[PDB]
C-alpha cells in the first residue's frame, strides 16, 4: 500500500509495469504482501530461451529502492548464472545496483542475462560447461525447460 517510501515506490513500479510493460515481462505484487511480487519473463527472441514463459518471485525489503530485492526463478531454469534453487547471479542485484532501477528494469536485465550469460558466475556448472563447449547440447537443455515453463507444476 502507501505506508512507507518503499511501498509507495513499489506501487509506482507496479503502475509503470501495468501501463507500460517492457516486451515479454509482467509482474504484480502478491495479493497479501506488497513486498513479494510474482513475475513472468518471456525468453528473448533469437535465443534458445525464445517461447519460454518463466515465473519468478521477487522479495523486497523496506530499504527498496536503495537495497536490491532478491529474485528467484520459480520455473525450472537451465542457465549458467542461475542456481538449482532458482537464485540468480546478476550484477545489478549484487554489485551494480542503482536506486533508479525498478521492477521493469530488473526483469529486463534478467531477460538480457538469459541471452548473454556472465562467465564470471558459473552458478550452474553444467549449464556453464555446455554453454562454453557445446552450444547445440546447451540449447537442447534450454529447449526442454522452455517447454516445461508452459506448465506450472
Amino acid at each position: 500500500h502507501m505506508s512507507t517510501p518503499a511501498r509507495r515506490r513499489l506501487m509506482r513500479d507496479f503502475k509503470r509495469l501495468q501501463e507500460d510493460p517492457p516486451a515479454g515481462v509482467s509482474g504484480a505484487p502478491s495479493e497479501n504482501n506488497i513486498m513479494v511480487w510474482n513475475a513472468v519473463i518471456f525468453g528473448p527472441e533469437g535465443t534458445p530461451f525464445e517461447d519460454g514463459t518463466f515465473k519468478l518471485t521477487i522479495e523486497f525489503t523496506e530499504e527498496y529502492p536503495n537495497k536490491p530485492p532478491t529474485v528467484r526463478f520459480v520455473s525450472k531454469m537451465f542457465h549458467p548464472n542461475v542456481y538449482a534453487d532458482g537464485s540468480i547471479c546478476l550484477d545489478i542485484l549484487e554489485n551494480r545496483w542503482s536506486p533508479t532501477y525498478d521492477v521493469s528494469s530488473i526483469l529486463t536485465s534478467i531477460q538480457s542475462l538469459l541471452d548473454e550469460p556472465n562467465p564470471n558466475s558459473p552458478a550452474n556448472s553444467q549449464a556453464a560447461q555446455l554453454y562454453q563447449e557445446n552450444k547445440r547440447e546447451y540449447e537442447k537443455r534450454v529447449s526442454a525447460i522452455v517447454e516445461q515453463s508452459w506448465r506450472d507444476c
